[PDB]
């Protein structure tokens, strides 16, 4: 039941968002103007505590079409979050809390968006995480988890393949608490949708297993939008898409035109809009008291009240179920179980040679019972990635017979990019979720859109990237990574681990799991690598360390992954010719760089030529080495041992190159590459 | 109408592909065994000349599910292409002509596949190119172009978002000559499809505007498969999907199990299969004469004859229409119009400051009529990328009213990955097609799956990547590239141009268009950059050159794109303090690296500190510079001038750093970074 105040509220939102775009003289006025009625209706009906944006059982809202931020920021201020008019007045300004696109970092903003297709897929992960939480802690009498996941999306999000991957998955999993409202406005940047997007979205979504509702008058039908959302909530075993038709830039003189998509409305156009809406065309950033009063009563106070009930029920739960309550309390506090690192495996050079890919599996089998917040999966490569623990139950709808929602292993299908985004949503949900997904290192590139966002936002997700090099073999160049690590090591805020043996894999996993704001990629071998004499979790945890030392080395050999052993071998060959080579291992650039200069300079000193060894791109090595032995061309289809020989990665092949580096520099004074002038 | 021979032929294919996988003890036997009847039926009705795999009007076949390559190689041998039994016997072996996955490089292999989702999308580009060629050259009496584009795909292909993007577009464009046959076998690596893929593919396809035919018995209904393909050929205004049901590993003792997906069948299982099909279980790579005789008759001879008529028609055409015939002859010969580079714009420092994004547009306007093979487009950013020439007609179905198939501007929609693959297909088609597409540099990453393949196969496609840095401004970090160029400069075989002014944009375009085996990415600014005194097409064309020189420089400043001018300004500030700085411009790592050592060492010599300047990742600069001034962290939402200042990129900010580099090295003898020891 809506009244004049609801209508007063809707104009305040449209005008506030417009004022905000115009003051910055940069921005997107269109969608905010067309989606305002939907926001009012939706937010009014959401269970959230603006004073605790962290409440675990809060209804969650994702703005997939991020360019419409002015709408998100307006709502945040009006409903009582930590966002003032002053903040809105510095929208898009260097240093403001109001950047051009929503960032995870701010309270009320659930994930960072801007790149189309990412928010809808993130919301899918958020709903999977809810389904899991509820199935794991809910007990009769204690419904600790039951929140909904709402999303706003545009034609752009529906055009990007990633949202298709996620919607396919979403429908298979039968995520009925996921409700998406689609801004069907018929406009995108180039112009009208018919110019390149004339497909039947409704029919495509039903094919996924989704429910589709329609709202023909999204510009004014508040009760219609209200009914569509309500019916949507009855869809228990089907996620819902509400195709709501609106007019881009509603109220504007150029409404319905793509000119109102991404430019501040012209001043006179703004004046007429205000007037039309009963506002003084001469004043800006005006919020009628009646609107603050309305949201206070409809949202803020009932939400606070709900958060309070939730806390009492939870305290009762901790009384009735001490083990579960303690666990949920801990996950909610964001701590990992005490001394969990104790269950991590350690080795000696006495043990057998294992593919780092299998050592990884061993780790999983060892910590899965220690970490109930660990939820894994693979994008159709479970047996190649070795990413499933034996006692795992799959995350599937109960009606499948293959598993249930309390399951902790996800079958992603061949959808790397969606996996990347779903993982971000699971991480973004809370309760200390530690998601990881597996694929071949070469195909993580398919997910670069999502991965960059794991780094930008700081979601500590884990990629179990197997088949890291030409060691892959016969599959060939289309499968063998070359530029992969160099790429990811150029991206800020992401660990790119490439462990050499058992001890190094445990360090890769301890640092990745202990991480709170940095995602990770663990590049694992297909082939067998031996256990090194000199490795350790403590030393590998530093990102880089001296594996084998000599007094007065003639050369320092730095390697990663499968090349550490080869370098160890090359050093034996070199010792025979009386050349002393110190061998350094560098499992992670990121972690190593984080160490204090004096440590790093103790591993990579002055006055010693340093040559790196890694069967991938050499373009990133200049920051640690003087000379580099790598592969700057695509691979080959052949038996792995033969492919290595063909590229010169033979012990004596490496030794020859160390000898050439010593000769080349003999007589020169050398500076560690670590040293910078400014 | 099929007979015993057709049935003899299908058994030979199944067994030859199995023999090939077993011999290599590596490979995928499953799909080839279930798809054998379809291939036989399809290839038998394709118009192709095994003797000229380049004939422009040949029906084209793409194996989207590349792992099934044993089937493709079998067909190529049997039908008469340059592939012998000996070649088959070295499948997946180092150096053979039979690698683990199909590579464009081989005759009869239309594009490289392996990464799922790529072949289907490539095939779409091939049909767009066909439709364009026909609408441009066909005249009444002369149907020079009318071939079909066939594709084989699996569940994996349909799960990857890229095939959805492409199928959406394909349906919009109404590409009726594109026929896709789907291997609906219910199995993927992890197991049954129901475990994660239970959507209604048929209904999802109709939603795109495609026609879907069904074939229930793909294991043996030759006539049904034949009917499905025939009916498919009648759908002129709709692309066709034929959901053909089969059993993975048909004939194998483990048929229908995911165990037959990617492992050579067990020896005893191979014996029973051969026996079952009337073959001696003890002999391998056996091709009944009757099989050779059959394909010679039904395919090789008819095809050679078809190619012969085609050539006569064509010669008559060049008589009747001299202009068009000469052009087609030239494009076919793969030459660019003579002295086309004369139309390329040149500038002087007296010209106005323009964003290299606009300078780009200017080039397009100038060479569009010189190059009929130039077909451009944008992924919904036509006005930001400035990718449209004014006299352009859009590539759309005639019934749209917005254009027609002779159009040369494509509206890709928000589908970066599909654009990348569609471009590879248009390039792959022939007739000297020169495709280029635009998007923001930061979003080319969404397309890294296709881009890598442009490099691996050598498709010389062009990416007009605008908004190259924090110069983007207010849009913020989600849009400002940081790791992008460092990533693509680590990928083999791809020019990554970052032109500074008008003259450098012309060299970017000249090198890009003249390229026959190397794709390109032209990173263009949003902001205005002035015309440099010292630039030129000739010098810029070498990838790197001395822009400003001095006798006995105290330092060499190496910059790219927007930073060259800043460096030029920093040098002016340094001159004032009597420090001589030579300023070098590096618009392309790739191009420069291809130059002779002597040239490169003349640009970057010994005994002079070299400091690089570029507002992106510093991780790749150690190959040309001693010290680097770059940005190794995400950007900021603010006015571009302010974001640059904030990051220290001001003239005096750069000058200060040069001064620090000089002091740091004062007294040391320095070696140019270009010098390698091995
Ligand atoms: C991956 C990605 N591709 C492209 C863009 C650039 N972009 C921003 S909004 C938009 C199109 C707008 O489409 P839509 O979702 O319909 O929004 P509306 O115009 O309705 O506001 C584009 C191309 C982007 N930010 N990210
Ligand atoms: C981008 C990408 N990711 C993952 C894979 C690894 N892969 C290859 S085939 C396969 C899927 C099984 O595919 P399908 O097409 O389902 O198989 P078939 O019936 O022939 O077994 C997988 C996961 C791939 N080829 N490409
Ligand atoms: O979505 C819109 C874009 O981010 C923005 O409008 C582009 O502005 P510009 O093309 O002027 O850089
Ligand atoms: O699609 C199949 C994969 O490329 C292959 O079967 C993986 O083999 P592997 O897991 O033994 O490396
Ligand atoms: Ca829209
Ligand atoms: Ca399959």
């Amino acid at each position: 039941q809506f009244t004049d105040i609801d209508k007063l509220a809707v104009s305040t939102i449209r005008i506030l968002a417009v004022d905000t775009v115009s003051k910055a003289n940069s921005g997107h006025p269109g969608a905010p103007l067309g989606m305002a009625p939907a926001a009012h209706v939706l937010w009014s009906q959401m269970r959230m505590n603006p004073t605790n944006p962290d409440w675990i059982n809060r209804d969650r809202f994702v703005l997939s079409n991020g360019h419409a931020v002015a709408l998100l920021y307006s709502m945040l201020h009006l409903t009582g979050y930590d966002l003032s008019i002053e903040d809105l007045k510095q929208f898009r300004q260097l240093g403001s809390r109001t950047p051009g696109h929503p960032e995870f970092e701010l309270p009320g903003v659930e994930v960072t968006t801007g790149p189309l297709g990412q928010g809808i897929s993130n919301a899918v992960g958020m709903a999977m995480a809810q389904a899991n939480l509820a199935a794991t802690y809910n007990k009769p009498g204690f419904t600790l988890s039951d929140n909904y996941t709402y999303v706003f999306l545009g034609d752009g999000c529906l055009q990007e393949g990633i949202s298709s991957e996620a919607s396919s998955l979403a429908g298979h999993l039968k995520l009925g608490n996921l409700i998406a409202i689609y801004d069907d406005n018929k406009i995108t940047i180039d112009g009208a949708t018919s110019i390149s997007f004339d497909e039947d979205v409704a029919k495509r979504y039903e094919a996924y297993g989704w429910e589709v509702l329609y709202v023909e008058n999204g510009n004014e039908d508040l009760a219609g939008i209200a009914k569509a959302i309500a019916q949507a909530k009855l869809s228990k075993d089907k996620p819902t898409l509400i195709k709501m038709t609106t007019t881009i830039g509603y109220g504007s003189l150029h409404a319905g035109s793509h000119s109102v998509h991404g430019a501040p409305l012209k001043a006179d156009d703004v004046k007429q809009l205000k007037s039309k809406f009963g506002f003084n065309p001469d004043k800006s950033f005006v919020v009628p008291q009646e609107v603050y009063d309305h949201y206070q009563k409809t949202i803020l106070k009932p939400g606070v009240e709900a958060n309070n009930k939730w806390n009492k029920l939870f305290s009762e739960y901790q009384k009735k179920f001490p083990e579960l309550g303690a666990e949920l309390a801990r996950r909610l506090s964001g701590q990992l179980p005490a001394n969990w690192e104790s269950k991590l495996p350690t080795y000696t050079a006495k043990d057998s040679a294992v593919a780092t890919r299998k050592l990884s599996e061993t780790v999983l089998e060892d910590v899965y019972n220690q970490l109930p917040e660990l939820i894994g999966g693979s994008a159709d490569l479970t047996p190649s990635n070795l990413t499933r623990w034996k006692e795992a139950l799959d995350f599937q709808p109960p009606s499948s017979g293959s598993g249930n929602y309390s399951g902790r292993y996800i079958r992603y299908g061949i959808r790397e990019h969606a996996m990347g985004a779903i993982m971000n949503g699971i991480s973004a949900f809370g309760a200390n979720y530690k998601p990881y997904g597996g694929t071949f290192l070469n195909f993580v590139s398919y997910a670069a859109g999502a991965v960059r966002l794991s780094a930008l936002s700081g979601h500590p997700v884990i990629w179990v990237a197997t088949h890291d090099s030409i060691g892959v073999g016969e599959d060939g160049p289309t499968h063998q990574p070359i530029e992969t690590l160099a790429h990811f090591r150029s991206l800020p805020n992401i660990q790119v681990w490439r462990p050499a043996d058992g001890n190094e894999v445990s360090a890769a996993y301890k640092n990745s799991l202990e991480s709170k704001h940095t995602p990770s990629i663990i590049a694992l071998s297909r082939q067998n690598l031996p256990q090194l004499e000199g490795s350790s979790i403590e030393s590998a945890s530093k990102g880089g360390y001296v594996l084998q030392d000599v007094a007065n080395p003639d050369i320092i050999l730095v390697a990663t992954g499968s090349e550490v052993s080869l370098s160890v071998e090359a050093a034996k060959t070199l010792a025979a010719k009386n050349i002393k080579a110190r061998v350094v291992s560098l499992p992670d650039f990121f972690t190593f760089d984080k160490q204090p200069l004096e440590y790093r300079l103790s591993v990579l000193p002055d006055n010693v030529p340093i040559m790196s060894v890694e069967v991938l791109a050499t373009t990133c090595w200049g920051k640690y080495a003087h000379q580099s032995f790598g592969i700057d061309r695509f691979g080959a289809s052949g038996k792995a041992p033969e492919v290595f020989k063909f590229f010169g990665f033979t012990p004596e092949g490496v030794a020859e190159r160390a000898q050439k580096t010593i000769a080349f520099y003999k007589g020169d004074k050398l500076i560690s590459p670590l040293k910078k002038a400014f």
